[PDB]
């Protein structure tokens, strides 16, 4: 009539109200040879709001467009969670993608796909990035707060009585530290200068708590100039170069700083998605149990596999 149920050539079946020939209303949906279901509303036969089971027990619970994953909902896989906005089947443009496992953490902008743009990166261990993302990577301005030794025995600190964090504000390349940047030890060692992947590479000063200032360049992480003395060129003084290399380096600390607020700002837009999100999550489950009754309704037989999907 204007429902009821069809079996595909490749195994699994649709059953749902139908008119004009196509899908429209509610229904079931199962995959080839019955794996996989969707199972919500349609228009015309293409999903509208509706959760989708894998065989796995995975789910999307959201909005569709076209087939794909389109506007707000919910991915739920093994270890990961996405919530937000999406375009045409790719996670974005803002969103979280959350671990099941830690309080492992992305928050802010994607760019097909990817992280990309700003955001907020809280890694297993606690610490975060904020500021900017290229390809998934940290690139551009940025600040992360992590843990950051030669003499691994406590006999220098045994022998009379006694009584953490490094937070890096700068360049960012392909997810290391690299062009100008500052580091800040919570004991007070801080380095000021040129970096490459990770290292001290180039002109720099590093200033020890006590205020001990060593100044020179950095090679690899290993210092190679000083500025003691001899056959120093006036046209080439390394304190000269040093001092540029530390206002190159503030510059970029405070840019990076610059980039953390808007990352803190987009951040926030993605977490209001998320729960935005949830509520599209909850008219796609509204969606689905009208769409279970009415296939019972049409074929009390036809099995429905997503329920044993989600228990196991």
């Amino acid at each position: 009539m204007s429902g009821g149920r069809f079996d595909f050539d490749d195994g699994g079946a649709y059953c749902g109200g139908w008119e004009g020939g196509k899908a429209h209303g509610h229904g079931l949906c199962t995959g080839p040879k019955g794996q996989g279901e969707y199972s919500g509303s349609w228009n015309f036969g293409f999903e509208v709001a509706g959760v989708y089971t894998w065989p796995s027990g995975n789910t999307f619970e959201g909005y569709w467009s076209q087939g794909k994953r389109h506007g707000l909902g919910i991915e739920t896989k093994g270890r990961w969670l996405y919530k937000g906005e999406w375009t045409h089947g790719f996670k974005g443009r803002y969103g979280i993608r959350q671990s099941s496992s830690s309080g492992a953490k992305y928050e802010g902008t994607w760019n097909n796909g990817l992280q990309d743009g700003y955001g907020t990166e809280t890694y297993a261990d606690g610490g975060t990035y904020q500021g900017q993302f290229t390809n998934g990577m940290r690139h551009g301005y940025g600040v992360r707060q992590s843990v950051p030794v030669v003499v691994r025995s406590p006999l220098r600190t045994e022998a009379a009585p006694f009584e953490t964090t490094e937070t890096y504000m700068g360049e960012w390349k392909n997810d290391k530290r690299s062009g100008f940047g500052v580091s800040e030890r919570s004991s007070g060692l801080r380095y000021e200068g040129e970096w490459l992947d990770n290292l001290r590479h180039g002109y720099g000063c590093t200033t020890l708590p006590d205020g001990h200032r060593e100044e020179g360049k950095y090679r690899h992480n290993v210092l190679v100039k000083d500025t003691k003395r001899m056959l120093q060129l006036k046209s080439n003084k390394v304190r000269q170069k040093v001092e540029h290399s530390v206002e190159g380096a503030q510059r970029a600390a405070a840019i990076a700083r610059q980039k953390a607020e808007i990352a803190a700002s987009r951040t926030s837009h993605a977490k209001a998605k998320a729960e935005a999100a949830e509520q599209a999550a909850l008219a796609a489950n509204q969606e689905s149990n009208i769409a279970r009754t009415l296939a019972r309704e049409l074929a009390p037989d036809f099995y429905q596999p997503g329920p044993e999907y989600q228990k196991r």
